[PDB]
């Protein structure tokens, strides 16, 4: 259980480094994965990225049992499948006390590596696409506030 970084911290603004191929398969990485799951599971979250616990790497976990399959995604790449967009709620463990409306692609393809280096290649929609988009925004130093276009829907959770 590592500490989750809060918005304002300059490390949630780095572009993350890719996972070097030597770490694929390794115990070192697997220790990282188990810490992330340990941390995300504890604060009740749906997703975590490596940057949010201090680690400069292109590595995200996500899962929910609008179900999303448990996944460890490395070195990700995203391709919107068409122009259609969709507004929904987003919160973030780095942005405590707050919620906002964001408009994300409805349909995406994502690609990357699993923890052993096997290729991942999926097309998804709806909440699944949202979560992947939100997570991969971390690996580029973007938090959901920098994506809001309707500030009428941005505010404190105990208010909204
Ligand atoms: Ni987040």
């Amino acid at each position: 259980i590592r500490e989750i970084l809060k918005m304002g911290d300059e490390r949630l603004l780095r572009i993350a480094q890719p996972v070097p191929s030597e770490l694929l398969g390794s115990e070192e990485l697997q220790r990282l994965i188990d810490d992330m799951f340990e941390t995300m599971h504890h604060v009740g979250g749906v997703g975590l990225a490596a940057p949010q616990i201090g680690v400069d790497l292109q590595l995200v976990i996500f899962g929910f049992e609008p179900a999303v399959p448990p996944t460890i995604l490395l070195n990700p790449r995203i391709t919107p499948l068409d122009d259609e967009m969709e507004e929904g709620w987003e919160g973030c463990l780095s942005v405590p006390g707050l919620r906002g409306a964001v408009s994300r692609h409805r349909r995406i393809r994502y690609q990357g590596l699993d923890p052993q280096g096997q290729p991942i290649d999926r097309s998804v929609e709806g909440f699944h696409a949202r979560v992947v988009q939100h997570e991969c925004d971390h690996l580029i130093g973007r938090l959901y506030p920098s994506r809001i276009t309707d500030f009428s829907k941005f505010g404190f959770t105990e208010v909204l």
